[PDB]
C-alpha cells in the first residue's frame, strides 16, 4: 500500500483581547419570526479572563450593510432573536467578550425561517448495551 499527507497550523500571537469564539454553534428555528441561537463556551486555556457577554449580531442576506446588535449575559449560552419575516434567508454571529474589550466572532451562518408555522417531529434510536 502507500499513503501521503501533511499539515501544521498554529499561533504566536500575544494581546490583551481574546482571541477565541464559542464553538458548536447553531441556530435552532423557534418560528418564522424568530431564531433560537445555541453556541458553547471556547477553551479555557484560551480564554484570556473571564467573559461578561457574548455579541450576537446577524445581517440580512439581501442587506449585509444592515446589521443588528445584541448584548447577552455571560453565563447567557442561548439567545432567542424574535422579529423576523417568513421564509427569508437570515445570517447569525456569536462573539465572546471579556474586560479586556471585545473577542472573535463565529463564521456566518445563514438560516432560512420557516414560510409558514409548522413544527416537525422526531424520533430518537435504539442503544444496546456493553461491557469492558
Amino acid at each position: 500500500g502507500s499513503s501521503g499527507s501533511s499539515g501544521d497550523v498554529a499561533v504566536r500571537t500575544l494581546s490583551d483581547v481574546p482571541s477565541a469564539a464559542p464553538q458548536n454553534l447553531s441556530l435552532e428555528v423557534r418560528n418564522s419570526k424568530s431564531i433560537m441561537i445555541h453556541w458553547q463556551p471556547p477553551a479555557p486555556a484560551t480564554q484570556n479572563g473571564q467573559i461578561t457577554g457574548y455579541k450576537i449580531r446577524y445581517r440580512k442576506a439581501s442587506r449585509k450593510s444592515d446589521v443588528t446588535e445584541t448584548l447577552v449575559s455571560g453565563t447567557q449560552l442561548s439567545q432567542l432573536i424574535e422579529g423576523l419575516d417568513r421564509g427569508t434567508e437570515y445570517n447569525f454571529r456569536v462573539a465572546a467578550l471579556t474586560i479586556n474589550g471585545t473577542g472573535p466572532a463565529t463564521d456566518w451562518l445563514s438560516a432560512e425561517t420557516f414560510e409558514s408555522d409548522l413544527d416537525e417531529t422526531r424520533v430518537p434510536e435504539v442503544s444496546g448495551p456493553s461491557s469492558g
